Parts: C-alpha cells; sequence; structure tokens
C-alpha cells in the first residue's frame, strides 16, 4: 500500500514483459526477409538481456526491493500483434513494415513503462536505480529510432 | 513525468482511454458467442464498463490539479485485438467460449492491476475521495473476473 510496492509492481511487470520479449525477438529476426530489420531484431535480442540484468541490479541496490513472479498480460497482447502480421502476409517488405509498426507498438509500451519506473524510483530516492532505469530507457528510445529509420529506407 | 502526481495522471488518462476501448470491445465480444449467460456477462460488464467511465470523470473532479490528457492505451488495444482474434477466428461453441472468456480474463488481469495501483498512488498523493472511487472500480473488476471464472468453470464441464 505504498509507493515502494507500487514500483515493485510495476517493476516486476516489465520483467516479466523484457522476459517474454526475449522469445518473441529471436522469432522476429527469423520471420524477416529484410537483413538488416533481422539483424535489427537480434541486435535488440541481446540488449533486451542486459535490460533484464540491469532490472537485477536495480533490485541489488536496495536491500528491500525483490521482483515477484508475475505475467505481464499486456506483453502477451502486443506480441501477438506480431504473430498475426506473421500470418497475414507472405515473407516481403509488407511483412517487414507491419512488423516493424508493432514492433513501434511494443516500444511505446516498454518507453511509458520505464519513464514510470524512473521517476517513481527518483521519487523513492532510489538514486542507482533511477541511473539504471534510465539507461534503459535511453536503449529503448535508440532502438525505436532505429525502427523508424529502417522503415524509411525500408 | 517528474512527481507521483504526473505518474498518476498519466496512468488515470491511460486507463481512461483503456475504459473507452473497452466499451467498443465489449459490445462485439456480447455478439461474439452464442453462449448466452457469457453473452450476458459481457453486456454486464460493458454497463459496469460506462459506469466506471462515470466514476473516473468524479475522480478527476475530486481535485483541482487534476485532469485527463488524450492518448490511446496502446496495452488495452493489444488486449482487444487478442479478443478480437478469437471472435474472428473459426473456433466454435466451447473452444471458442473457452477463448474468449480467457481473452476476458486477461483484459481483467490489467484493469485489477492497473486499479490497484492508480488506488495505492491517489492514496499515498492525499486523494481521499479519489483512492475509495478507485477501489470501488477495483473490486468490481475483481467481482466481474470471479464471474468470468465461474464461467469458465462451466464451459468446461458443459455436457
Amino acid at each position: 500500500k505504498t509507493i515502494e510496492d507500487v514500483f515493485i509492481h510495476l517493476l516486476s511487470d516489465t520483467y516479466s514483459a523484457e522476459k517474454q520479449l526475449t522469445r518473441a525477438l529471436a522469432k522476429l529476426a527469423r520471420a524477416t526477409s529484410n537483413e538488416k530489420l533481422s539483424q535489427a531484431f537480434h541486435a535488440h535480442l541481446e540488449e533486451t538481456h542486459g535490460q533484464i540484468e540491469r532490472i537485477d541490479q536495480v533490485v541489488e541496490s536496495e536491500s528491500n526491493l525483490k521482483i515477484k513472479r508475475m505475467k505481464c498480460v499486456a506483453m502477451e497482447g502486443l506480441i501477438e500483434e506480431a504473430n498475426e502480421v506473421i500470418e497475414s502476409t507472405e515473407k516481403n517488405e509488407v511483412r517487414d513494415a507491419a512488423l516493424i509498426a508493432a514492433a513501434q507498438k511494443v516500444e511505446h509500451y516498454e518507453i511509458a513503462s520505464y519513464g514510470t519506473l524512473a521517476t517513481l524510483a527518483e521519487q523513492l530516492g532510489y538514486r542507482k536505480a533511477a541511473k539504471l532505469l534510465k539507461e534503459t530507457l535511453e536503449e529503448e528510445k535508440a532502438t525505436d529510432i532505429k525502427l523508424t529509420d529502417l522503415a524509411i529506407n525500408n
């Protein structure tokens, strides 16, 4: 019933979301015909594991924190949009354009989640965590910009 | 995006959008099944959801600084597309209904967690009337979820 409870709840949700995204990204990388988009998805795959480890670092920076086991239902839905694109397109540029739009939805959600986690961390006085969450936030922004640019020369 | 207050307004505005989208989705869900009892539960929730949007207007009016910022909740949009994928598939009767109920329970998992978060934030920000209101929606969503589970059980035992 405290702000720290809300933060742990949200961090736990994002932890689930990231874990789910590792599976989705491995699959997206194999589903596209475009080598640059595929490489983009694979790079974000590796970075995502780096981001989960960062959440682990957030939890260790404040002895009271913990990751509660849960399933982030919102991410399931966003990952499904990409699945549906795959099932309704041939492996070509129509699929690529639609997968990038679906991936942007995923980025929208993740950027908003980390912005919220960062603000909470700072309002809680969690200095190291704030910094770590901002680091991931910046990586997601770069990732999103990259999808946009890929879309343009796509 | 710097105070608890900004986070609260952001999440409340997102939830406003979610409920808005949910209204359309529930009318479609009610028509997506031949199971009268399920159809009615979706119709009942459609009404309760319109009521919850009214409660959000009340939350906003309870504090001078509160407002609803315009935005599209991407999370709910995905959950609704998830349900629609079931609606638009060729799944039928018990298969179809198991998926519809399950999809609806996913929407509830999201709503419950959303209102739990908003109610705690409101409480922590000293918005007494808001917290009380948000806990009211929280409880309705929990009851709606329990009803969905009773229905899943019935569909599983359907003979």
